[PDB]
């Protein structure tokens, strides 16, 4: 993710089949002529797309324009979690399926997986970054600490970012509740809060797997659901 011209990023696609795929989903649902209800709420979720872009003398080297949902935060503290059962496609081999399913064995029980974090901590001014092996550590019986390390400044468990970040989420799964048209795999949200109160942003990002369905996304709406129900029970602590 690279940063462009202020309040904005390129994200540059990814090989092929995936970045192509990717560049398709935004341009479909960022369609000048779209007037589809189900994907006019969803731009809502997603970040705003400014269509692709190349560097002036590299039409070669393919970005995604994106909206920098960080752009309005001073400190911002930002999860991305990769939501659903499932982080492998319709039309993946057994191959494919095996290297998704071993990359983080538990996503069919847990639902979400956590592919990491930075969190802006008060005492020290300075920023604890997890990557990938953090999450893909997690288990059932440490998934509910390892969301709410999220949410620690390193004086309190931000409870008002935890309820704001339920109420986004609730939002999103109701557009899921209302549309039979994509499933979404290996996709993620970003959960971004001010590490400097209830001021939150969640967007759904990373869609080189998004294919066309005539069912419920079933698999992340469990993710979902579970990722909210971890979240309420933080709010007990
Ligand atoms: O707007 C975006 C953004 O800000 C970041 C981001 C991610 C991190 O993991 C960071 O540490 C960070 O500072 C920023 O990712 C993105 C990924 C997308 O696919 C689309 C986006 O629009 C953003």
């Amino acid at each position: 993710i690279l940063q462009h011209p202020d309040g904005t990023v390129l994200k540059q696609l990814q090989p092929p089949p995936r970045g192509p795929r990717e560049l398709e989903f935004y341009n479909m649902v960022y369609a000048a002529d779209c007037f589809d209800g189900v994907l006019l709420e969803l731009r809502k979720y997603l970040p705003k797309y400014y269509g692709i872009w190349s560097p002036p003398t590299a039409p070669n080297d393919l970005y995604l324009k994106l909206e920098d949902v960080t752009h309005k935060f001073n400190k911002p503290c930002i999860m991305d979690v990769k939501i659903g059962q499932k982080s492998y496609d319709p039309f993946a081999s057994s191959e494919k399926i095996q290297q998704q399913v071993s990359k983080y064995p538990l996503m069919e029980e847990i639902g979400f997986l956590v592919l990491g974090m930075r969190v802006y901590h008060v005492h020290s001014d300075s920023y604890e970054t997890e990557n990938q092996h953090y999450g893909r550590s997690l288990t059932k019986e440490t998934i509910k600490d390892g969301v709410s390390r999220f949410f620690h400044n390193g004086y309190c468990l931000r409870k008002d970012a935890v309820a704001a970040s339920i109420q986004k989420i609730e939002k999103i799964l109701q557009w899921f509740e209302n549309q039979k048209q994509l499933n979404f795999y290996a996709s993620s949200l970003l959960f971004v809060y001010e590490g400097s109160g209830g001021e939150v942003e969640v967007r759904m990002i990373d869609f080189a797997h998004v294919f066309p369905s005539n069912t419920i996304d079933e698999g992340y709406v469990y993710g979902l659901k579970h990722l909210i129900s971890v979240l309420r029970s933080i709010l007990d602590n």
